[PDB]
């Protein structure tokens, strides 16, 4: 029984640790090719299954209506490179590492999505993944500028038709269609390249895709989104799921809930790999590790933290003085109008303590509220990973980076070898495709 | 006074020579990263200014409305990779070569175009170019599933506002906005990052762009489109122009006309570089060159040739038997209703002879009618490039490949050194950016 | 049953074709890393078993005790880079291709040879080869400050002990000696690293080697030397043999002779792979190919060919006039005292005739007298290779380059795919080491 | 006025910190190409002047003529790859970084040293350096099967002629000798390529060298050897000096003495750059750094230090009891029969206390006695480098690695940017050669 490992970070200034760009070890090379090439090569040296990128299309002015926080202090999406370009860059200099990009079904037509990932899948020789998200934000809306705003759960309904359209397109070409018979002049068998002719309620695409199928057949479908409608969506489509849980109990529930949704949709639950995100901080001794973590968490500015907390909760908390205690917010707006997730974050993060908005945002900024921080030696981290795996937390772990590129160098040089020595993580790539690393079947046309 | 050199080929089976995939030397590696990496490194080894890719978003299927000729025999766009992914791949393995991609203003929002190229421009450290095109044909639309028919000249009017929007977005970040002051916690100066708030007749985008400016400020604007409206457009926006002319008389006229449009738009004509395309075929002796050219041209299948000729002429010629002579086509449609390009191509390619459709399509397939074929020794090709340059044909030449990747290995190894010894082509890159190679000024925010 | 392919060229101006540096396509980049990196990456792209380099440690100056000819016209070894440095350079940018260097047993101590190749073998993860040679020439000696005389056959007797010393050194480290037990503080098992204490008639070396064994155990032994003593030496030590024969029948005879020597030495003949050198000249048509061979052969200066002919035959022909007829030299030297190779060359070149030594030197300069020039289409060349292989000419072919880097780009693009489609050449590397490519066993400690 | 930076480490298990291979972060990849490619790319990313490697031609078995200590516990030179091969590997994947290798004048002929470094200088396009050393040890002489023992100072006398011989060889080719006139058939001007025919007291070399001059003319001469005879030697030949001093006071004296010896040799002291070695240990806080230093030092086994200390003293400490008080040991020899370096070191223990032999060996294993360990934050390390530089300690610093590859990643990511912000270290390479980086003149032929 071996676990999977994945890397994850924004093509930009911040991922989960909101003080990361301030870290003494941060190169902040996120505008340069070299930065991404170093990181991709490092994770491949550590035999990672994959690396994938989140995405948002707007700087967030969202809290509360301003960039002065985001841009001035380095909040979420202050810098955000288009993710598919970035992984093409990474694909060019690796040969085994799987690579994923987050693209919303909202903003692009299925033809575009299908061709972009089929192209990347071929260029990388069958190593690509699309992380499917159904987001719609007005600012993103403001940027791409389209306002018909569809309700959260209906976006997933549309996304069902979207995925079907994309997969029809990826099946345009039989895997034996291309002939390249030079002598005879037969380029391809036109009876094995078929029109798509899709017309559903939401979308219309004609086809065929002008891009044949790679050696893994189709890109791997990644999925992120844990809403009840999102888990149903994952049951039907996800081949790997991006999850975040603060502790083993929540990890195990999410795991079993997702595997249940998959089985309920008629699919094999062992063909959907669940990853849970964890943020390790290493030290030669546990003491050093805990001091490094303390240093890391002290870089978070209370307002950048609050900004993200405002965005994730849907409540704008900039409207209040920063010293407002959380119970004066519930007092001021009534418990019915303060999101549950926000009341559950205040209770868990404060431990019963009535915290100011400053301190709540500061703590939220350390780890986005729910990504577990693990401080310890390489041996301790290896142990924790192995025991969570054995307790059924996940099929693999996403390693959320405290600072870049350095943390991945530390994790690969110190933690990966220990995992290999215990026999719970690959010593070498067995196959060449992302499907093979993940133990997924090669889909048929 | 030095000339410029550019590479050009589709990320796919065919560019201008319709027998290229059948050439004994063709690797047909156009689905692999390696193919593109080899070519990009080769052109950088030869100190080329740039390489750019065309694009079409559908298998050309009009003649007449079928997969079978295009796919079966390997016509235009039978395989067509998404071009921006492809040059991202090339950028990761080069450090000087300029890289361009053709993207239509029709099918994407200005926000997308701006973010993709800003990303590539940053990933490549200031080496990227967008080749602006305004196309819109029904099959591509059928894929993007849209009902629109903006008339040709109106597409250019919309493109004016489009470019304006993209350039506003690329000016979101001043070049001194990014601070990365870790000690003070100041990421960036928010007074140097500006909202865009563009609301024009055609488009609306708010901004700012989440991507700072590269060391060359903004991507270089390439343009392709030689219609009277397109030349006006080039006058206003183009920093480099993609042109194709069958002989020196037409090259010089196109040259002077473009430079005139640029001056008429209030811009400096020497800040718009005109490239003209030529298809060289080398041999150790002139005799060897001519036999290789004859071999190359003998690979063109008459029906693939005819397919492209139909698409370009706007006339479906599948309806006729292949042995139909061209004058029964003129009889069948009336001299008035025969597109001018089609009448000029028939007269030029036949030299007055009445040709079958097979033979007309076959000759069109050799060079898309109007790309000059130059057979000779390295010294002769070098001579011809120099004399055309001295005769005011162009500021630079696009080298259309008879077959890939080999032809570029030959060109870089045999012709480039001769140009360098004569002092008309750079022996080494003087700058690091595409603007520096082309001698373009660094634009202000 | 598949054939093997090897590349072979001098790290310098000339290999077998003496007009190569003058070829219009020759880059003459033999002083730069880029030149060697390109060729290695190209031969790896073509799935070649290996690439190796010859060596001489002095500008040939025997004819006529001066460098005016060698240096002035670009003769053998006019430029000659140190070969182990070069293949280290190639190893760094490849991961499958085997890489070999010729080093003479005469000029270096066994410890030095062992350490250099053990190092390269580790650096390349098991892809290195030593081409064993026993040369001793005075100019080389003059350079090394040696005033050593040892007779041809005795040099080989000495080499037997040399090989034995080197192979002991490569067994210094057991393959399980290295522990890297950090926690316990045990670097390596001291009972599995052993002193050598070699004290023989010729050499003494103590050991152990400071370099452990790579994944292929030991560097592959290549050998070049076709003399009667040379074949015995190959019989005992060679794992691969570099041979040259002018036609299939002699190829076949040398082939069986070497396999017989291997069997006579008590070894398995299928564990010594025989390569024979061939010089292909490709053309799209046979006519083009023959014109290209004619062009290439016309670049040879009669005196450079003659210079080389002198060095291989042992007679310095410089003293004679260029119009000295060949039977007038044997008249004044007797059937008894002019070398055997020298007139199996003259007759073969005339096939009957009396030529001036100018003409004899010119013809020798094209292909070093005995390397067959094969001009044809890719299909014909592929046919001939398969046909010679099936006829028992060799286990593999050394592809002698008419000019560099260009000829290898053509061969990999045109001939290799044809071999692969016929199933007689690997479509992909099955293993990672040079031993696995050659189908050699992993030697024991 | 900027300081220079150099990297330095053995191609093997240990450099100065003898517990390094045991460090949790050490990859111990010293047998793989990847390990060296990574370190070299990292130092190039950090704009280092140079990286050079030490060497020994035998496993360190002196204490006590057995390998059980050296091999069993991982003392210095237990694994030691041939250094010229290693830097060739590094040169292939870098384009600016300087690269040097240590080769003894004792064991190789001048022709061999000359050709290897001329070859490397060309492969690297002028970035190479030879670190001149005059060592002669018994284990090493018995691997090369040498039995002549030359007195310490005489080896340096021999070395004087050695360098003249090597520099003569490097002037074999005029920098305008190579012509490559393909049309005229003139390879090179033979009157600009000269025989050497060097015959002095010690050595004889004929020439010419088969390798032309690189872009920087000749390899840079590094030297290491601080005996009085070594410093006179450095005065005459060295262009950069490797020095080690435990504090600013000794640094400054060593600095000024070397500059004087150079002036005394009639050379410009500004044209010989002196480097001093320091071993930094970084932490996010000073507390963290001091702890990481403690961890590092706690990995040192007392006997490996002594194994290594035996050779440096050159006294064999192997059979004195480990708890032998040092002074008591002092007595059999007589204060007069004690090598001094060891003696100051006893002094440099710094407690001036009678110390166990275990304990002297432990401390020596820590930092080779005299390389200062600096623990602190990046700012503190930068400060100390700047303040030492300004106080005239050295023209540049050698950064001795606590553990590899990681410490260089930390150093380049944390300290270099700070040095750059202060303007005391280059933000970018101004030239392409090692001579340009060090501010050395281009020597003429
Ligand atoms: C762990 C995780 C990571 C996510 N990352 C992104 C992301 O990078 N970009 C995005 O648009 N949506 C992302 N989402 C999904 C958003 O929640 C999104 O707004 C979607 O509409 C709702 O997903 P949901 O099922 O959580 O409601 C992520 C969701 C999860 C659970
Ligand atoms: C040399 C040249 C190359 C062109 N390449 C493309 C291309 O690759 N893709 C595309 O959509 N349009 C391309 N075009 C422009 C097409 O003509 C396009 O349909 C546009 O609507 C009309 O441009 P026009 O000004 O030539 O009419 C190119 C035009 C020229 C002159
Ligand atoms: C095909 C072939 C290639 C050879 N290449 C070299 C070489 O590059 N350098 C060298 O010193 N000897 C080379 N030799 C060996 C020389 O002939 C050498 O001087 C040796 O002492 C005699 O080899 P022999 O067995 O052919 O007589 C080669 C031999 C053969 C058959
Ligand atoms: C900082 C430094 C580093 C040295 N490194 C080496 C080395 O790696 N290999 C070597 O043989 N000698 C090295 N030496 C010099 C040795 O002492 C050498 O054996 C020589 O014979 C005597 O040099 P000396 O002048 O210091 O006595 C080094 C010397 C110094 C000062």
């Amino acid at each position: 029984r071996q676990l999977h490992l994945a890397g994850f970070f924004s093509a930009g200034n911040v991922t989960h640790a909101h003080g990361a760009w301030r870290h003494v070890g941060a190169t902040n090379g996120f505008l340069t090719g070299e930065f991404y090439k170093q990181i991709a090569r490092t994770l491949e040296r550590g035999k990672f299954d994959l690396l994938f990128l989140p995405d948002g299309l707007a700087i967030e002015d969202s809290y509360g209506d301003n960039l002065e926080t985001g841009v001035g202090l380095g909040g979420q999406g202050a810098v955000a490179l288009e993710p598919t370009s970035v992984i093409a860059t990474m694909a060019a200099v690796t040969q085994r590492l799987g690579l994923g990009a987050t693209v919303s079904t909202t903003y692009y037509p299925p033809y575009h999505v299908a061709r972009v990932f089929a192209t990347l899948d071929n260029l990388s020789d069958g190593r690509i993944s699309w992380n499917v998200v159904t987001s719609l934000n007005d600012s993103e809306a403001r940027n791409f500028g389209v306002d018909e705003h569809l309700e959260h759960d209906i976006r997933y309904d549309r996304a069902d038709e979207f995925l079907e359209a994309v997969k029809k397109l990826w099946s345009s070409w039989s895997e034996d269609a291309l002939l390249l018979d030079k002598v005879g002049g037969r380029f391809a068998d036109p009876k094995k390249v078929q029109y798509v002719n899709h017309r559903g309620r939401w979308l219309s695409v004609r086809g065929p895709l002008q891009v044949p199928r790679s050696r893994q057949g189709e890109p791997v479908i990644l999925q992120a989104g844990l809403s009840p409608r999102g888990r149903r969506f994952a049951g039907r489509w996800a081949e790997a799921v991006f999850s975040v849980s603060p502790n083993l109990d929540i990890m195990r529930a999410v795991y079993q809930d997702i595997k249940a949704h998959v089985a309920a949709a008629g699919r094999d639950p062992e063909q959907t790999k669940v990853f849970t995100a964890v943020m390790p901080v290493l030290g030669e001794t546990e003491q050093v590790a805990r001091e490094r973590l303390e240093y890391l968490n002290s870089l978070v500015h209370p307002e950048v933290g609050l900004s993200t907390l405002s965005s994730h909760s849907g409540l704008n908390l900039s409207k209040y003085p920063l010293d407002t205690k959380f119970s004066d917010i519930v007092a001021d707006l009534g418990d019915r109008h303060v999101p549950t997730m926000l009341q559950m974050f205040s209770a868990v993060a404060g431990g019963g303590a009535d915290l100011t908005l400053a301190e709540l945002g500061r703590r939220y900024g350390t780890n986005v509220g729910f990504v577990p921080q693990w401080a310890g030696t390489a041996e301790q981290i290896a142990d924790q990973l192995i025991s969570h795996f054995e307790a059924g937390a996940a099929d693999g772990f996403i390693i959320s980076p405290a600072y870049l590129p350095g943390i991945y160098e530390e994790f690969v040089d110190q933690v990966v070898p220990l995992l290999q020595q215990r026999g719970v993580f690959r010593t070498e790539y067995e196959g060449t495709t992302l499907r093979e690393h993940l133990g997924l079947a090669h889909p048929e046309v």
